[PDB]
């Protein structure tokens, strides 16, 4: 099956996913020169306060934290948005060396980690339904560097040594994700996709421009997670990043002067 080595990684995803060489994949460089303000986009509202995290399960590509999407809880609405996306999970992507690991670049500038908040639309009443729509998902992406230490990040690095292996699961309720924001939400927005298989183009994609800091050390205990299951060869869930696509017949907004 897919996954990053040199084997099954990015460079032979089109061979089972061949919207891999579509045209509106992503991750892209954001060139932030030739990215333009939009006045056309409204304010952006990221409402978290009542949200339910149930689990976190390590899928052999990442970790995911889950969230309950069975009512309106945790949403995402307003910028390019038309509507209201129901937070379902977050998960990160991470380089073996802080010099990599961001899936998206700023002038071609990688980042350490990057976190993905993934919304769906609820016009589509499930998560399934919505990826069958060009409006679909709505992506909050954030960058990682390295630094002072994230406080709002410590409780998910303290539960990795107990969901090391694919398939590996434990509860992780009552987490709040409004600590892993940075004070600002200036952005930029997009048209893409699911950055791993099956690589549909059904996202909205809103990156904020200010990074968070995380420690050396929180983002090393990332780096001690592993790709395979319980008992088999230890491959340390590293490098779980897509590079970036061709931006094609897209435009990047700002929603900052
Ligand atoms: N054996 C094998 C194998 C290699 C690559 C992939 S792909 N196209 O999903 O990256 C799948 C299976
Ligand atoms: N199913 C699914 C899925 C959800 C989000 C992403 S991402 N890396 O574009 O946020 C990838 C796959
Ligand atoms: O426990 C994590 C978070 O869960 C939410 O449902 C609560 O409304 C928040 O007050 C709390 O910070
Ligand atoms: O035709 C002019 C228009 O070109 C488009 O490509 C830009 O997105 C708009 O901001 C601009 O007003
Ligand atoms: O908030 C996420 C998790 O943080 C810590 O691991 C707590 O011990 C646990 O009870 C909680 O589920
Ligand atoms: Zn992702």
């Amino acid at each position: 099956h897919w996954g990053y080595g040199k084997h099954n990684g990015p460079e032979h995803w089109h061979k089972d996913f061949p919207i891999a060489k579509g045209e509106r994949q992503s991750p892209v460089d954001i060139d932030t020169h030739t990215a333009k303000y939009d006045p056309s986009l409204k304010p952006l509202s990221v409402s978290y306060d009542q949200a339910t995290s149930l689990r976190i399960l390590n899928n052999g590509h990442a970790f995911n934290v889950e969230f309950d999407d069975s009512q309106d809880k945790a949403v995402l609405k307003g910028g390019p948005l038309d509507g209201t996306y129901r937070l379902i999970q977050f998960h990160f992507h991470w380089g073996s060396l802080d010099g990599q690991g961001s899936e998206h670049t700023v002038d071609k500038k990688k980042y350490a980690a990057e976190l993905h908040l993934v919304h769906w639309n609820t016009k589509y009443g499930d998560f399934g339904k919505a990826v069958q729509q060009p409006d679909g998902l709505a992506v909050l992406g954030i960058f990682l560097k390295v630094g002072s230490a994230k406080p709002g990040l410590q409780k998910v690095v303290d539960v990795l040594d107990s969901i090391k292996t694919k398939g590996k699961s434990a509860d992780f309720t009552n987490f709040d994700p409004r600590g892993l924001l940075p004070e600002s939400l200036d952005y930029w927005t997009y048209p893409g996709s699911l950055t791993t298989p099956p690589l549909l183009e059904c996202v909205t994609w809103i990156v904020l421009k200010e990074p968070i800091s995380v420690s050396s050390e929180q983002v090393l205990k990332f780096r001690k997670l592993n790709f395979n299951g319980e008992g088999e060869p230890e491959e340390l869930m590293v490098d779980n990043w897509r590079p970036a696509q061709p931006l094609k017949n897209r435009q990047i907004k700002a929603s900052f002067k």
